[PDB]
Parts: C-alpha cells; sequence; structure tokens
C-alpha cells in the first residue's frame, strides 16, 4: 500500500544526555529511522512528534514534502524551534523509509553522491574529556592534557579539531558557558580572565597539534558582539580555521565578522531559508552551519542551495549518536558546497551496541556508506538495555 | 521564605480545544496562576513547562526576570515558539504570585494603571457560531445569520467586531483556512471564489452592523503577498477598522501594507522585541498585535515600549478562557499605546464554572478589576469536572 | 488614600556643584525621594519639576506611568533635555514612594533582582583629584600623582578606573575640555599636544594600575569624528576597557567605531528609546551608557530592554551623590544586560552627613541593599547645614 | 565699549498664557529685545536665560555667534528643548541690539531683504474664538460660527486660514487635543467621531471661505501614523493647502506623507539642522516649519539654507505676540525659499498697548517694516500694567 502504519519514538541513555529516535513502519514492513535530540535546549520535541505522527498514519511514505507542507500549516503559528525539530525528525525517518523502499542509500534521493569520502574535524576536542570525563576518557584536567589530546588527534590522522572556552587558572579546570547559564552571568561579559585562559588553552592545543592540524574555536552564545570583538582582537595572531559564533543578531554578527581576521561560522540553531536569509543578506558568515537533524535533510538541501547562490559553503551540525552521523554523511555526500563535516570522535563505551553499523574513518575522512537508507539502524534490544535518565544536556 | 515550592500544570475541556494552566505555589501558601494554550499550533508547551519548573523550585517567587534570564539561557538554541510559550506561561504565574504576595492587582507591577476600562472588539464574530456551533450558539449557517450576529453585536453595545474568511456559495457554509491546511492547498492561492465570498460575507455583516460599528477582517496566514494584494484591491471600498495579516516576510508584509487602503495589523505569533523589530524597521504594520499569553506579560511590556518608540499602538491577542482575558486586561490597563483589546464574547456553557470571576463588560468596554493578581482563579474542582480531550485547535 | 499630597525640591552644596532632590509625600505619610542635577548643562530642571508637580498632587502615587504619559503630553513640544530630566526626577521619587508603600526595595518593582552585587569602575580617577582638589584629595598635580592614584585603586581592590583628557606639559596640570568651553576652542581640533599628553597620562596610569586593573578613557564631546579617529590611532596599542565618546551624529560615531581597535561607549546624554535608536541602527556603540537619573528608572528599563534586543550591554551614568548611586544600584540589580556600573569613589568630606545610608563596596563590587525604596534618604537637617551656592558644574 | 551691560527677562499677561521677553542693554545704551514663550510645553526657559545671560555680561554685543558657540558648549549635554529655547531668545535680543547699534533693520543682518511684503495665513482660525472666547471674540460655538469666521477671513482679504480638530456633535463645541492630554487618551486613537467631526467642520469652513481662500489643517501631535493615514484617507477629496503633522518619527511621518494626497508640513518643534536632517533625508515633508523664536533667527537662517538645498520651502512658526511677528517678518524678508508666513489675526484687547508698533497687513500680506532692529519694542510700563498669571498654555 506504501502507507505509513505507525510512528513511534524511542529514547536511551547517552550518559549526560539521552538519545531519541523516530521509528516509522510502512505497510510493506519497511522501518525508517531518525535520531533527534532534546538536551540541546529543546524540551518538547517528543510531544510534537507524537501529535504530528498521528496525522501521518495512513498517508503515503513516499510523499514526504506533502507531509512537511501539511505539518508546516498545522503548526504555522509556533514554527521554528521545538516544533520544527519534530517535523525534521519525522522527515528524516520518512526519507530513510523511502530510500529503503527503493533499495537505495539516502543520498540517491538527494541528487546522487558527488563524493565518496568527507573530511571531518574532531569536535568537542578536548571539550568532551574535560566536561564529561565519566563518559569520555582519558579525563583532561590540565594544560598538559589539552596538549596530549591534540597530539592524539594528530597521530590518528585527523586534520582538524574544535575546542570551546575553558578556565584553567581559577581552581579545577572548568568550561566557561555563561550563554547556557554555566555560570549564571547573563550579561555574558568577557573579562581578562576569559581572554588569558583562551590564549593559554589554544597555545597548549597548538603545541600538541603541530603546525599542520587545523584548530577551530567555538564560542557558542557566550558573549555579546562587544565581547566577541575583544576575543577576536586578543586572538588576532592565532591560526584558526574558523571562529564559531551563535547570534540572533544578523547586524551584530556581521559587524563582528567585518572586524575578524579569522573566518566566522554560525547558524547551527537556525531553521529554513527564512532564518538563514538575514545573515546572508548582512554578509554575516564565511561558513553556514546547517543542522539537518533539526531541519530535516530535505529542508537542509534547500538551505544548502540557498547558501550556494551566495557562494557560501556549509557544514553539518553533528554532535550526537552514530545515526545522526550517518544522516549527516548522506547530506555531505550530495552537497557540492560542503566546507567540512563535524563529528565527535570521543564515543560512549556502549555507542557501538546501540546501532547496527558504526561510521568508518580513514586518513581523516568519513567513508560514505552505500547501504539502503541512512547507513545504520538503532537496535531495539540495545536501546532497552540502556534506559534513559531524566533530561540532561543544557537542562542538567 | 518567598520560595517557589511547586510548579504544576492542569488541563480541561474547552469543547474543540483544551485550556491549560500553570499553578505555582509559594512557601507562604500563595498560589499564582496562568493560562496557556497548545491547540494553536503548539504541541509541547506542557513538556517545556514541566522541565523549566523543576529549576524554579527553591528560587524566589519575586525574581521573575532572573528566572526568565536563566530560562532563556538554558533553552537558547531552540528559543521562540513552544519553548518561549512555556517560559511565558511560567512568567505569568510568577507575576500573579508576586502581585498576590504584595496584595496588589497585577497592573501595580506593570507601571500602575493608566485607564479603568478598555474598549474591546468582539472577536470571532460570527466565526465561532459558524465554525464551532456545537459550542457557541445560535449556529450561523447562512448570510442572514451573519447579518443577525452583527445586529446582535450592535444591540449589545459592542463598538467593533472581527470576522475571518467564509465560503457561502459552495455547499454548506464553511471557513476558508488553507494557511492551516483546511483545506489542504498549500500554495494559498486566492481565486474568484474567495473574493466574491469575502464580499458577500462582509456586505451582510455591514448590513447587520450598521454604519457605526467597526468591522475588522482577519486573514491569518491564508494567502501569499500576491493574494493579500488581490483581497485588499477587491475590498478597497469597504470601511474596515483593520485587515489582519500574519506573515513571516517583513518585506512582503511591508509591500502589502504600502498598497493597502486599510490599516494593517499583524504580529500575533511573534516573540520578543527581536522578532517584532524587522517588521517595524520595514514599516510593515499600522498596529502590532502582541500575544502576552505566549510572551509573558513582562516581556510584552518591553515589546509595547519598543512599539511606542515607533509610534505604533498595540493590541493584545486574546481568544482563550477568562484567565487569559484577565491577564490581557492587566496589560491593557498599563500600556499607554493601546489600540484596542480583543475578546471573544461567545462563551462556552461551562466557562463561568471554571473560574472564580468572569470579565465584566459595560457599554462596549472591559472593566479592569482591582483584586490581587490577575483578577480570576481557575477552580480546581471545576477543572476536574471537565476532563480534557486529545489536542484540538489546529491539530483537530 | 494613596494620593500624592506634595512635591517639593531641595538643594544643597556639593562643593563645585549642588545636589538637588525631589521630595514627594503621600497621604499615608510615606516620603519618596530622588536626586537630580542641574550643573551638567541643565539649568531649568527645578522649574520643570515645580510646574509638573502641581498636576501630580491629588493623583495616585501608584500610577507612575500614568503621570509619565500625562507629563509627556503636556511638554511634548519641548521634550528631551531639561524637560525630560524634570520628568525623570519625579518618576524616580514616585518609584521610591511606591516601593516604600509596598515595603520593598525598588528593584522589586523592576523585575526583581537578578544579582546581589555589581562590579564597578572608579570614575573620575584621577579627574576629581586634579580638577577639584579643594574637595577631593589628595590633590594630583603631576604624572607621579596620576600613577599613585591608580596604585591606590589597585590596592583598594577596584578592578577598573576611568580618566579623561589632561595636559601635563604646558604649565600647571589642567583638564582639556573644549567640548564644554574649557578652553574656548569651539572647532574641537586635536593637535600633537593633546595626543602626546594623552599618551603620557595613560602610560603613568597603567604604570600605577598594573596589568590587571582595567583602564577606561572618557573623551566626552571634546573632538569631532576626525579628532576621535586621530586619538584612537594614536592609542591603538593601549589596552583600554572602553573609549567613551559623546556625539549627536550617529553616522559619525559609527564611522569612528568602525575604525576603533577599542570598545566604544556612548549615549550618557540621550533620552528614551527614540534617541538611542539611531545609534543602535547605525552600529555606533559597543556599550550604551544610560542616565537613569535623567530618564527615570522605569523609562531606563525600556531602554535596557531595547539594547538587550540588539545584544548591547548597558552601563549606568552615575557621578553624583549617594542617592543617585542607590537609584542606579537598583537598576543595575534588575537589568540582565549590564556591562558594569560607574561610581565616583572620591567623596566630599560631608557626603555621608547628607544621607541616612552610604553605598557599601567589597572586593571591587557595590553591594545592592535590601531596604524599602532606593536604599538611602537625604537628611533634611543636613541639607540645611550645607546651603547651596550658585550653579556650578559646567556653568561655573 | 560695545559690551553687553545687562540681560534681563520680563513677563506679562496674555490671557490664557503669558508673554516673556529678553531685554539686553549695551554700554552705549542700546536696548535689544526678544520675545519667548514657556506655555507651549516649555517650563524653565527663563531659568536657562538667567544663567546664560550671566556669562554674556561683559562680552561684545556684536559677537552673537561666539555667544551661541559658547552657550552650546556649556549646555551641550542637555541641548535642544528648553535649553535651546533660552539660547535662541538671547540670540534674538543680541540680533536686535546689533542691528540697532548699526542703525539697520534686522533683515540687513540676514542677507538684506529680498521681498517687501509676505503673504500670510490667518492661523488659529477659528481655533482662538472656539478655545479662548474670553480673549478672542466673537465666540464661536457652532458650525454656523465656523462658517462665519471663514467668511470674515475672505472679506478681510486673507488668502488662507488654518484650523485644528474640533468635536461638534458631542455636547458643547470643544477641541480635540489628546496629544496634549486634552482629553487624556494617550494612545491617540482616531475613531469615527473624530473623522465625522473633521469633515463637518471643514465643510462649514469651506462653505464660508469660498473656493479661492486656502484652508490649512493642523493635526499637531494628535495621532499616531495609523490615525494620520485614516484622517488623510477620509479627507482625500478636500482641497487642503497643507496638512500639518508633528512627529518624532521621521520614518513614520515619511510613510504618512508617501500616502497623502495633500501637502504635508511639519517640524515646528525641531532645533537645528541636526534635528531637521533625518526628516529631509526620509522625504518626510513638503514644507518645513521653522520656529525662529525657539531656534534664534541666525540659527534659523542655517536651517533655511539646508532646506533650500533639498528644494524645501520653509514657513515660520508664529503664534505669539507682536514682537514674535516682527522677528519672523525679518526672517521672512530674507529667506528665498519661503512658503508662507503664519500669523494670528485674532488679537488680545491689550495687544497694541504692549508694543510700540503693530504689524501692518494689506491685501492679505504682512508689510515688512524698515525701522532699526526687529520693528517693535515691548513697552515696560504696559508690561507692568498687565502682570502675568501662573503658567498657562499647555500647562493650564
Ligand atoms: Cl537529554
Ligand atoms: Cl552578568
Ligand atoms: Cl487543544
Ligand atoms: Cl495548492
Ligand atoms: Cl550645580
Ligand atoms: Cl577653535
Ligand atoms: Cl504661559
Ligand atoms: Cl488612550
Ligand atoms: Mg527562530
Ligand atoms: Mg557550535
Ligand atoms: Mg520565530
Ligand atoms: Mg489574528
Ligand atoms: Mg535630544
Ligand atoms: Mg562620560
Ligand atoms: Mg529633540
Ligand atoms: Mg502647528
Amino acid at each position: 500500500s506504501l502507507k505509513v502504519v505507525s510512528v513511534d519514538t524511542l529514547c536511551c541513555d547517552a550518559g549526560w544526555r539521552n538519545y531519541h529516535f523516530v521509528k516509522l513502519t510502512t505497510d510493506e514492513g519497511i522501518v525508517g529511522w531518525s535520531e533527534f535530540d532534546e538536551g540541546f535546549g529543546s524540551p518538547g520535541v517528543t510531544a510534537v512528534i507524537e501529535q504530528l505522527g498521528k496525522r501521518l498514519v495512513g498517508a503515503s511514505v513516499m510523499e514526504h514534502e506533502r507531509f512537511f507542507a501539511e505539518a508546516y500549516c498545522l503548526t504555522r503559528p509556533a514554527t521554528g524551534g521545538v516544533v520544527s525539530e519534530g517535523i525534521g525528525a519525522i522527515e528524516n525517518a520518512l526519507l530513510d523509509a523511502k530510500a529503503k523502499t527503493l533499495n537505495v542509500p539516502c543520498y540517491e534521493l538527494l541528487g546522487g553522491k558527488l563524493r565518496d569520502r568527507v573530511p571531518v574535524y574532531w569536535s568537542h576536542c578536548p571539550t568532551w574529556r574535560i566536561n564529561h570525563p565519566k563518559f569520555f576518557g582519558p579525563p583532561v584536567t590540565d594544560l598538559d592534557g589539552v596538549k596530549r589530546t591534540a597530539e592524539e588527534a594528530r597521530e590518528r590522522q585527523f586534520r582538524a579539531i574544535k575546542t570551546n572556552i575553558f578556565i584553567h587558572d581559577d581552581g579545577p579546570l572548568h568550561a566557561w558557558r555563561p550563554g547556557f547559564a554555566v555560570p549564571f552571568q547573563p550579561a555574558l561579559n568577557v573579562d581578562r580572565k576569559v581572554l588569558r585562559n583562551l590564549r593559554a588553552h589554544l597555545e597548549a592545543l597548538r603545541d600538541g597539534a603541530g603546525p599542520d592540524v587545523e584548530i577551530l574555536l567555538d564560542l557558542n552564545f557566550n558573549a555579546k558582539p562587544e565581547g566577541y570583538l575583544k576575543i577576536l582582537r586578543e586572538l588576532a595572531d592565532f591560526d584558526l580555521f574558523w571562529v564559531e559564533i551563535d547570534s540572533y543578531s544578523p547586524q551584530g554578527l556581521a559587524y563582528v565578522r567585518n572586524h575578524s581576521p579569522h573566518p566566522i561560522s554560525s547558524c547551527e540553531t537556525l531553521f529554513g531559508i527564512r532564518e538563514f536569509k538575514p545573515f546572508f543578506d548582512a554578509n554575516a558568515v564565511d561558513v553556514a552551519i546547517v543542522d539537518t537533524i533539526w531541519n530535516g535533510v530535505w529542508q537542509s538541501m534547500k538551505i544548502a542551495a540557498f547558501a550556494d547562490a551566495h557562494d557560501i559553503n556549509v557544514a553539518p551540525h553533528n554532535f550526537y549518536g552514530h545515526l545522526c552521523t550517518m544522516i549527516n554523511a548522506n547530506f555531505a555526500a550530495a552537497v557540492p558546497n560542503l566546507r567540512i563535516m563535524e563529528t565527535d570522535i570521543d564515543r560512549l563505551a556502549w555507542e557501538d551496541e546501540l546501532f547496527t553499523h558504526a561510521p568508518e574513518y580513514q586518513n581523516g575522512e568519513l567513508i560514505i556508506p552505500d547501504r539502503p537508507g541512512w547507513g545504520t539502524d538503532p537496535v531495539e534490544e540495545a536501546i532497552l538495555a540502556h534506559p534513559p535518565k531524566v533530561m540532561g544536556g543544557l537542562l542538567q
């Protein structure tokens, strides 16, 4: 019949956060999967999915843009954010199911592949070993550990690594994340302490990385334009692949970029061409980060094409489980204007148990798989062996 | 202690949709309430509230902007929409509790009152009698019914009424709501059928209203700029108080307004100064509609002040239960640049059972009450006597 | 009755200028106070207050925004400047009275507090010891004195200090203030003499401050854009927390900022969202200085929210007596987007006599008090023991 | 010596407001006069003048731009409004004294005259007979009176007349001035009542005026852009010389003008090229009204030249006593780009007692006099025979 028979959500432990999944079944017995997230400031996604999936049962699995168009109508007043995340999760499960029904990898739905491998950067490096050492080891607790982590990235043939903001000289090594209320300092002022610790951290990272490995810096939402300018001035003489700055002020981000000696990336939290547009119109970014897990991969192709017309290259936002990596891998395979792909190389001790297939890396690149669908399936029995905790992520 | 002890949510039947409430209790035994909504495209609000309320327990009931600042940080990546609705609901319960603790009406927190009564328009008139006749009677099923409803508004001393788009000459009278997928025609094209039915409907309404009662027209998201222009051209010779058009294109809405012979209102779905700004910068609106139930009343005061500096008057978005009306009444009491207040005069047969106090109208105005807090409390036993159904509203 | 019974003004000696106060009494016997200023280019404020206070008697002390709305109407043609200062002074006395009536600190009216302490900078350092040495000692008369003053700030645990423009090598040490006609050189040209003296002064200040204490530079209205650019170029290699530039040319100030290697602050003389708007639209400032004594604290909350939407942090303009400090402290307690707070640490020998309570500093921060109202009251008998002189300030 | 020996202010009764004067005496015994106003929203002007005049004593009477430059410096932070009015009043007394010293009319200082007579409009017609009938008769209390007043203007050979907004059908004839809080309705909404009364009033005025006399409409600050558009739409088919709209929103006023079928005038409350500039840049006005009493005539020549470069003609704001008329007459004599001159033809019963010379009109034009100085002097004994009341005007 090609009809959708069921849409369910599943959830499992990912240590300091949970992973979530959409499981969509068709009348032919094909199962389409996606992975989504609530911990990154996004309570409510499951509720959105459970409501929207009710309307989808009985509809054609093949008609994903019809579903999107309908869903957009039904939730139009509160579009974006958690609503749009729910829509994107369902879209990604629909794509998997459609690809599987047609016996093709998902990139065959997205224009075909135009590359077989994708260069990555090792993200949250050494952020995961510093911030979640119970889950990702060896723990990093000092500048020597920072250096050693970069040395490890170099030895393992990774070509780039991305860090965040860390305070080294005020007690135990800790992250500086005031944009997410750790600590609660909602003005997000940047003081000397922040600047000298950024410098110390990056110098240690460069010492370990050597001169060839690229270093990316993510500042998230942790300052105002004033403070971002202060950081960029301070770090004017560093060799940075990009400095990543999230902002809801296209004019402010454009001002910062205009005064930056480094490439600026942004946009990981934005939805649709509509939200990217003011940033591109303002010349606000060198690189547009696109969250295809949030937007849905079909919607993300639209965003990539929009960026292409502005001669802006895109990078997937990818810092979740293996299924998200494979979803992003398919997007990265199809998009011409691809900057690089993000991936976390630090993995949970049970990550591989949760999925049928793991991403394969060789010489600093992700190999794009050629199996029907995204390239990996969550394993239901494994999910049940790792029951979820209450919401973590930013809401820990 | 002035600490928040608990944050709970409650839900009850409102016929074709549910009402939702936040119940916040302090260490002193004061209870602060707000009303919120999920049916207007907003699945997930309850989940957001339940997560955010966990962080609020143990904090001061007096420190509402602290809570807002913290909440904004914790959900920054997925801000707006359902996340921001959850934050606004909690804010409104905090305000009620703080006012009650200080033994004052909520307007005493908002600058004091500057008026004792607020002119209203009777909204969803005759929309509720056409679209939900099982709940709001007498049913309206033809043009004569449309005329009679306007006559009733005139007799009852209402000074203004607001209708939507109705098809009268293609079978049983029915609403035209393609922007919300009823029917599913996602291009939102406007054809002759729409135009002639708008004309027929508005002529009947004017016939009943007489020449003094003002007629407002809400087009919601039911066209593209092209179609909005077609509608405004067609209705060029009508006397309309405003034409209300929701759009996520400030440039498109500005183009429409520039070519409109009628005042244009918009913005009921927008969050914060940030989202209103592009519209004001573009000269897109005569009147800014502010949803204080969604934004929170404190945040809405910021938006009202922003509008004031642009010499734009604001109107509350108010089409829910009595508590929402009283929340909006307090906002309307304090804001200098107030255009008018929306209210639905058609009420459910059990509306008055659900709340301790009902809004009072006299000579077409809402009387602003002077009780501690918002002016009415949901009644817990009554809520339990009207158990909720599954989600309705747009998601019916 | 909650009615205002009387509005009076009082005035006392502050050495080289006078302090002024609004005293508002209610029917319940509550007294609300504010402090205002005439010496900073503002003859006439008292006359404005005395006229506007006549209309206020008999009105509710609780309805401060009603009073503001009415006052704005009555003085609309000559709004801003001295008129708006009079309105702001009355607003601040109303707020004090309302807070006292409700038995809460003024920050309880402003959203609640979100911080308990506020970092400050020691302003007019060493400006007060150079320019008014009869009142603030020890006198500073040479570069060694400049260095020693910065050393004192460091020892006393202040984290930042702010100086102005001084000429050291042309006779007795003297201020360069041509923008205020000392000397009268109304072109405001910047020559070598100015540049080399700025350098000499700042080098001495840095020598005393050490590398951790932040140095702020205030240029007031003492140049044109051309000259501001010359100064910023000259000082390109200094580590400055901000350079403060007052301008009535948003396009000119924006040009300067675009070419500045230092953060730019401005706006201390501006009134309302309306006046700040062109500067924010032009990207003219890193930091917005808000004079809440001039604007009124309620109006200033509107300005702070406007700045927040532009991701601009604000700093109070505070260089008067203890009551102004406490007024600003309450604003600073409530505003999320707070850059820092200005305060003069050099005090008159009789400052503490004039007020019931003095501001308390610890480890470079101002402690926010928790008494009803602003946190301090002028003392009537002390005011009479220090009779005012003719107008001083800029009009000396 | 050519030194200024004294600067004094005088004040006398003008019925519902006072007139004020600056009296400046030189060492040679020449007396220069100006007239200024406080009632039009401007408490404090006298205080400003008394402070600034202290600095002027001992300076050259010939150096008026030196005084202006110095005064601007000394009051720079609170410039505009009442401060700038004080400066303008002194400037106008300086000009009179300088002209008298050189034995020439003031227009000889302003480029020489380029016309001998100036067409006027009869302003506040029938506004003064309606609003201040105790002082200006015969009283106007109905539509027939409105018609008769216009007939009188026609018979007396006036070519143009200007009215305001009046409510005729809700009790005794009364002005609609919500922008100045009469009545207090601070949203400034425009309803049917306003529109139908504007129409009725203007139809009566046109009936009396005949087809040749021009009719001007002043809306002051009595609406928001929304309401101004509503008024202009309603009055689309009237033949109006201009519609006068005061606004502090250049973008809003420009929007209104863009949609106006009538010429738009504004700017009567603005100070200096700086304040006019945003309006001209926005294409906001057909005609710029310049208050030379407020700005000073020398400053006003700068504004007129600025307007000239934009191909905008200017009109003096003139609705005070005979000295203001003569001050404006001299400006009007010298400015090439002169639209028309405002004057009130309704005069107080004692107006002529107060001044040595009265303005002379012939065939609808003001004759420019050729006496040294402005053309009339206040009479000190007459001033003392008409002692002032408390402040009236808007502050009544
Ligand atoms: Cl989580
Ligand atoms: Cl902070
Ligand atoms: Cl619902
Ligand atoms: Cl369609
Ligand atoms: Cl002073
Ligand atoms: Cl000079
Ligand atoms: Cl007066
Ligand atoms: Cl109003
Ligand atoms: Mg968004
Ligand atoms: Mg990132
Ligand atoms: Mg949005
Ligand atoms: Mg609507
Ligand atoms: Mg100004
Ligand atoms: Mg300053
Ligand atoms: Mg101004
Ligand atoms: Mg006028």
